[PDB]
């Protein structure tokens, strides 16, 4: 299924080969309501595709959901061919590797997040503990404002070669009930588990493309989500 010049390479494209489970777990803490969130589902790293469905375990979620999708595995992107070199997420693997954020919610609160992605067995974990804080009680977030869906963006990488990682930034565009935008300015950074190397990227870009559905048969507080992630903003011709 798999043939690469580059032995770094082939190792990250065999662990990903074929569609791999997927398991999340979060725990979060925002103005002081502690919740969390278990997930379950399959990446396809072929196509770039994840399919995950969430259920907060402490009942009613605090936050929209949709503010939760970016915390909720970049392993799973595809990277075309030419492009297989700069993947760290998949060359950190099995080991994993540790993703660090802070988002800025702009005129509101900011969340902290901590991961580890790893595998276990066959399936690839995603632990997280987040932290919120100064939150608005009646701002978009806590006043629960956001439409249920999302939107295509673009996340920046570019190579922290003194941590031996990645660093990340991008905005986040969630459709308000208003009419209005609320824009979630994401910091990022992701460095490796293990000691061993990695491959460290020349810039590029992901472009992401997400959809928000429900269970229907489900009473739990829960989101189903669709992603596609693909490498881009580096030409072959």
């Amino acid at each position: 299924h798999h043939h690469h010049t580059d032995p770094m390479v082939s190792k990250g494209e065999e662990l990903f080969t074929g569609v791999v489970p997927i398991l999340v777990e979060l725990d979060g803490d925002v103005n002081g309501h502690k919740f969390s969130v278990s997930g379950e589902g399959e990446g396809d790293a072929t196509y770039g595709k994840l399919t995950l469905k969430f259920i907060c375990t402490t009942g009613k979620l605090p936050v929209p959901w949709p503010t939760l999708v970016t915390t909720l595995v970049l392993c799973f992107s595809r990277y075309p061919d030419h492009m297989k070199q700069h993947d760290f997420f998949k060359s950190a693997m099995p080991e994993g590797y540790v993703q660090e954020r802070t988002i800025f919610f702009k005129d509101d609160g900011n969340y902290k997040t901590r991961a580890e992605v790893k595998f276990e067995g066959d399936t690839l974990v995603n632990r997280i503990e987040l932290k919120g804080i100064d939150f608005k009680e009646d701002g978009n977030i806590l006043g629960h404002k956001l439409e249920y869906n999302y939107n295509s963006h673009n996340v920046y990488i570019m190579a922290d070669k003194q941590k031996n990682g990645i660093k990340s930034n991008f905005k986040i565009r969630h459709n308000i009930e208003d009419g209005s935008v609320q824009l979630a300015d994401h910091y990022q950074q992701n460095t490796p588990i293990g000691d061993g190397p990695v491959l460290l990227p020349d810039n590029h870009y992901l472009s992401t493309q997400s959809k928000l559905s429900k269970d229907p048969n489900e009473k739990r507080d829960h989101m189903v989500l669709l992603e596609f992630v693909t490498a881009a903003g580096i030409t072959l011709g």
